[PDB]
């Protein structure tokens, strides 16, 4: 049947029928709702065949030659290639279309009104951690743009069936060292405890600071990985300041203007590209909220609030409350003085309503995860809190995979 | 691992399996191809015994008597009644039973630490509309008890085939008026002008402020609703003020003490309590973040916000953060002050983390419904926003029912 949509603020409905275009299984089943899971639950050539097509038309209705002469030959080198091979290739516009289709169907980017608009580097000619490296260094100068931040994607080699795969070791290419004490904790980023330790181990010589940059851990086929420091110039930060409290300052604390993911797999017709990093900007939340409060990562709440001097010992001064919005607004003040790009959630959320009505328009629904799409702080004071949403899978797509170690 | 549902907490890394969901003898809204745990509603003789053998073998379990002569006595019973009269009637203690359970299985709710304490009113003799306002009055005076709040639910009789059911018509015991303006705005409370305009139709002299507690429509059966005002004194309220802002008290702006659902069905081994009104205490967001601040509802946030003299014209000022998170602070105070019984959204989620615990070792599970469950404001603060929930009906449970006119 067709989910019916409802935005509870204001009392509209749609009908979301691109769902019926979904050819997966999300985690969900008719006895229990597995949507809050981070992780959906299980991490030949008719297959590749079917998928392969499946693309393909994509690509010829997106220009507006479907049934033309290009696209039956097209499908005929595609079959013709996969019947001797078992695999096959893409045409440079194809790759294209299929990255911004995949950032187009991620269900749980609430940057998506931003889609058609993505830079993508063909980097599958690369043969060596070397030339990877070089690769990840262009891509880090053009989406940097001294602040004026660009989205872009590169794309390595594919996967083949004779053989390893290329592989970025590190889940960003810019994070920071996370040190184990002997003592259980940590100092710098505790989400990257293991990566810095495999760092050291192929042969990285440490810091001992909060806000140490990381090498990068670049693989190319049954190799083992590579160490390359990336050179601190292409490297943009940002100190945070308070607009209005002076002490802020003194945290002395910072983060870097550039989030670029490069552990997720790109599937486009039935190809998996392995190494596929991709970046854009952050949203002042992810920073402000998630990076700097939560208890698992810098954990900062409770030194803010002592600072501004609230009430620790109990609940229900919402001490816990009124330190996060100030740490949020310090980054938001911050990155605008320093003319770096960055979107606070209550812009990035009316953008998002947006784009579902540009969807809604273009191809009759929008897959989104709710829960990663309303904010981590004041939910309900944003539009998308009111707003149901449908998360099903549809491709082209990024996708988790496996740790290479 | 196991073959049920592995939910993990990303704060903590750990994990357990669900094996509760086995129980859930009745699908949710979603499939394999697509989620809808964002959608807000969910759309014979042997039908009923199965229903009620299932309810009777739970009673007996949870009272250590399964296989009990006692046991296999009741359950003949019930098929002989059933048999008989197409219906069946509970024991006294089966009602009390039913009742916690359906608060227990209930996974929009966050307050189910509490579910052992319940007072329930039997009220099954009920045969007028004056005499379910005498059992309404009580129960108000009876949960309110001057401020130190007291869970309770009052049972009117069940449904009965032929007869018509009693039905409270208002949504809850205790609501605020909602008056359309000619303009067409409201003045009240927007989430109760259809409520308000059948009280107008039925006989009621409207008055016209902001906060003017309606009276009750109810329905005894195969007769129209009969109109009933609350004295007044029944009907506790807090006055806000905020604990440092001295101009807060100023707006002149209050809420009711008495959180009371009146328009739920309550079903309990096949039989169905279309009245069954029930009443716990607020979590402070409930008044603070929605009541107050949604737009579709008091729509108060920009008013304080401009009292605070925020920068109301650029998103990037976090003025809808911060006029929320003191909104919310002076509910809690102001409920503090008052000595009326109320639980921050802190205190509220760590409790409800607790409860978690204790039903993953009673009964290898927990429904819960993670986008009701988190908090409207400051979600990622609280231990709730990071654990993994799995959402199922089970039963006896409380459901939504057409609204009876
Ligand atoms: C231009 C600015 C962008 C913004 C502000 C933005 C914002 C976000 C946010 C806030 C998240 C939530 C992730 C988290 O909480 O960990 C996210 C997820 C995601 N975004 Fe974006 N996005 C941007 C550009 C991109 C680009 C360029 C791509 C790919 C081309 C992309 C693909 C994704 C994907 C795949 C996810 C999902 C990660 C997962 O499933 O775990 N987005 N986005
Ligand atoms: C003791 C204090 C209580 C607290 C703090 C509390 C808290 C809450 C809250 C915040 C919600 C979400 C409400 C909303 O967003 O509209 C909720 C839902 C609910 N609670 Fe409670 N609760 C309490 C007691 C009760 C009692 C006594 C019952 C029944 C005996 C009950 C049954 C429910 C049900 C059925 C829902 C789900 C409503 C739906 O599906 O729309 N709770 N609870
Ligand atoms: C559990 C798990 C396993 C593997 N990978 C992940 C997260 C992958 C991820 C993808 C997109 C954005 C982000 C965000 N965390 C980082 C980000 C990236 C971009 C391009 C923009 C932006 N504003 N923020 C993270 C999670
Ligand atoms: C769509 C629809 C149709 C019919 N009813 C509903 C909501 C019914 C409801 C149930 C429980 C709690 C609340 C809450 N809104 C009110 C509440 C009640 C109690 C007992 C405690 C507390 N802290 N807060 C509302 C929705
Ligand atoms: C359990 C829950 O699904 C998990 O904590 C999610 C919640 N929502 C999220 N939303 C975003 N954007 N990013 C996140 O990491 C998470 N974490
Ligand atoms: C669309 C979405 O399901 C809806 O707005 C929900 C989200 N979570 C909520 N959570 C609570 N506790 N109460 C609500 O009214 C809602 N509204
Ligand atoms: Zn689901």
């Amino acid at each position: 049947k067709f989910p019916r949509v409802k935005n509870w603020e204001l009392g509209s409905i749609t009908y979301d029928t691109l769902c019926a275009q979904s050819q997966q299984d999300g985690p969900c089943t008719p006895r229990r709702c597995l949507g809050s899971l981070v992780l959906p639950r299980k991490l030949p050539a008719e297959q590749l065949l079917s998928q392969a097509r499946d693309f393909i038309n994509q690509y010829y209705s997106s220009i507006k030659r479907s049934g033309s002469q290009a696209h039956e030959e097209r499908l005929q080198e595609v079959e013709a290639e996969v019947a001797s091979t078992g695999t096959y290739h893409l045409r440079e516009s194809e790759l294209v279309f299929g990255a911004k289709q995949a950032w187009r169907n991620a269900p749980r980017c609430v940057g998506r009104i931003q889609w058609g608009k993505l830079q993508v580097f063909d980097a599958r000619d690369c043969s060596s951690a070397q030339e990877m490296f070089t690769y990840i260094c262009n891509h880090i100068k053009y989406a940097t743009n001294r602040g004026n931040l660009r989205s872009a994607i590169t794309v390595f080699p594919q996967r083949a069936p004779g053989r390893g795969d290329f592989r970025i070791w590190n889940s960003q290419l810019v994070r920071y060292a996370g040190y184990r004490q002997q003592d259980g904790s940590v100092r710098g980023d505790p989400a990257n405890v293991e990566i810095t330790e495999l760092c050291i181990q192929h042969g990285w010589t440490p810091g001992n600071g909060r806000f140490d940059v990381l090498p990068l851990l670049l693989q190319a086929p049954d190799e083992a990985p590579e160490l390359f420091v990336l050179p601190p110039e292409l490297v943009l930060e940002v100190p945070l300041e308070h607009p209005t409290l002076e002490w802020f300052a003194a945290l002395g604390l910072r983060w870097y203007a550039l989030p670029a993911v490069s552990n997720m797999l790109l599937e486009i017709g039935g190809l998996e590209f392995s190494a596929a990093p991709f970046s854009g900007w952050y949203m002042s939340t992810e920073i402000g909220t998630r990076n700097l409060c939560d208890p698992h990562r810098y954990n900062i709440l409770e030194d803010v609030a002592v600072c501004m001097d609230l009430d620790t010992r109990t609940t229900s001064s919402l001490w816990k409350d009124k330190a996060a919005v100030e740490i949020n607004l310090a980054v938001l003040h911050s990155f605008q003085l320093a003319k770096v790009t960055i979107v606070d959630h209550h812009a990035a959320t009316v953008s998002f309503m947006k784009h579902l009505d540009n969807e809604q328009k273009a191809r009759g629904g929008c897959p989104a995860d709710w829960a990663w799409i309303v904010p981590p702080i004041s939910g309900s004071l944003t539009p998308v809190f009111h707003q149901e949403m449908v998360n099903y899978i549809l491709s082209p797509a990024f996708r988790y995979q496996p740790d290479p170690w």
